[PDB]
């Protein structure tokens, strides 16, 4: 029997030591950081140590819970196990909660610029942190008193001791800590960060098309054809006297202009002319019958078209259209590269042509790649998930799934699990040594 536990009792509490060491004081460093240090006081952070108290209380308690291997019972008493047992559920849940206040968060400031200077605030963190950790009591509190020492047959246990029925009580409590503890908040952190992740990557539709082909100026300025145009192919008049397209700016704003608009009022006028593109699109009766037989992707380069030329010039090219609206792509792209069109404006024709032949926004793909503190939040998220994904399944498996506890290859499994879920916590400050400048230049 003891070749067998023995070893692996040991190394277990060797590991555990190590974690427990590392862990504890890598926490409590940061912690004291946090605190103490003006440079280091933002939200972000502020999270970060609410992750550094919880793991921290997690570390704490490591050798007693070695001592539950080497000993194979309970000899401390009751008072420890009520405490042992609750900051283990404590430290499950305040970590996760976190980390999705945290994605929350980052994906607030990333992908809400404009509206984040508002309510991203370090108290507003702060008051956050205070919220998780009652949030938490909700489910740590009766833990803490439904935790007692109860002899099993050959030693004494710490455990829970659900009012019977227990195996009921048991089950359900599996299934809650099952659902909240991870499959909801983790769904959470993939919409947030699926949106931030995918708003990165090149571009995707109409409107960032037009934004890559017209540009953006806030003053007047003389366009590709020598008349007064602001903002994002925004055409004023023309009239070459500079007087007249500022009045009609004023007309079309509201204010008084002084020949310099706002970005936000830049895009509010795009909005109307992409609009006006495509009215223009549905009233021209030879347009909309080739539009309706598109797909999204070639429909989005024909208003590139109309919104460049207008749809009295679109209309023109019947014989490309006949084309397109033949499913022809490589002939209707033959017959447009040969143009007035293509002659003008070549390399903004030869995209949008690119674009009508293959069906994608291939030719217009620029890949930016994340960002520093946003890219940190994501690693530590997947190292969360990957360290404590084994140990929420398995529970959830083992409390429904035959053959448990049959071996030694199974018990070592799942000691392995419970044992990765807790160096986790370690893991933590190795890893903010990396990720941020604010750590990394202390
Ligand atoms: O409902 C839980 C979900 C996940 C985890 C457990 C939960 O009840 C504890 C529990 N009961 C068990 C019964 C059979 C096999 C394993 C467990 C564990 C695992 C663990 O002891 C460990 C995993 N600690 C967490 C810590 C290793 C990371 C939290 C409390 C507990």
């Amino acid at each position: 029997r003891s070749a067998s536990s023995l070893a692996l009792a040991i190394a277990i509490t060797a590991l555990y030591s190590a974690v427990c060491a590392v862990g504890l004081l890598g926490n409590v460093l940061v912690m004291f950081g946090i605190v103490r240090y003006t440079k280091l006081k933002t939200a972000t952070n502020i999270y970060i140590f609410n992750l550094a108290l919880a793991d921290a209380l997690a570390t704490s308690t490591l050798p007693f819970q070695s001592a539950k291997y080497l000993m194979e019972t309970w000899p401390f008493g009751e008072l420890l196990c009520k405490a042992v047992l609750s900051i283990d559920y404590y430290n499950m849940f305040t970590s996760i909660f976190t980390l999705t206040m945290m994605s929350v968060d980052r994906y607030i400031a990333v992908c809400h610029p404009v509206k984040a200077l508002d309510f991203r605030t370090p108290a507003k963190a702060k008051l956050i942190n205070i919220c998780i950790w009652v949030l938490a009591s909700g489910v740590g509190v009766p833990i803490m008193v439904m935790a007692v020492t109860q002899p099993r047959d050959g030693a004494v246990v710490c455990m829970l001791q659900f009012p019977s029925p227990s195996w009921y009580w048991d089950t359900v409590t599996k299934i809650c800590v099952f659902l909240f503890a991870f499959v909801v908040p983790i769904l959470i952190i993939t919409v947030c960060y699926g949106l931030m992740l995918l708003r990165l990557r090149s571009v995707r539709n109409i409107f960032e098309m037009l934004r890559i082909d017209e540009g953006l100026r806030l003053k007047i300025y003389k366009n590709t054809e020598g008349y007064y145009t602001i903002g994002i192919g925004h055409l004023l008049t023309k009239s070459p006297s500079l007087n007249a397209a500022k009045s009609e700016l004023d007309k079309a704003i509201g204010r008084n202009t002084n020949g310099v608009i706002t970005k936000d009022e830049a895009e509010k006028l795009f909005n109307q002319d992409v609009d006006a593109a495509v009215r223009g699109i549905l009233r021209n009766a030879k347009l909309k019958p080739v539009y309706d037989s598109l797909d999204a992707v070639r429909r989005a380069a024909l208003i590139n078209m109309v919104f460049q030329m207008g749809e009295t010039g679109v209309a023109g090219f019947t014989n490309s259209l006949r084309m397109l609206q033949q499913k022809r792509w490589d002939e209707a792209a033959v017959n447009l590269a040969k143009s007035r069109w293509y002659n003008q404006t070549p390399n903004r024709a030869k995209r949008v042509i690119t674009t009508f032949r293959t069906g994608t926004w291939d030719a217009y793909e620029k890949d930016r790649s994340l960002r520093r503190i946003t890219r940190m939040v994501l690693v530590v998220v997947g190292a969360f998930v990957v360290c404590w994904a084994p140990i929420h399944i398995f529970v959830i498996v083992w409390t429904l799934v035959d053959i448990n506890r049959r071996d030694p290859l199974v018990v070592a499994a799942l000691h392995l699990c419970i044992a990765l879920g807790y160096a986790n916590s370690s893991l933590n400050p190795v890893l903010y040594a990396f990720l941020d400048e604010n750590f990394k230049r202390c």
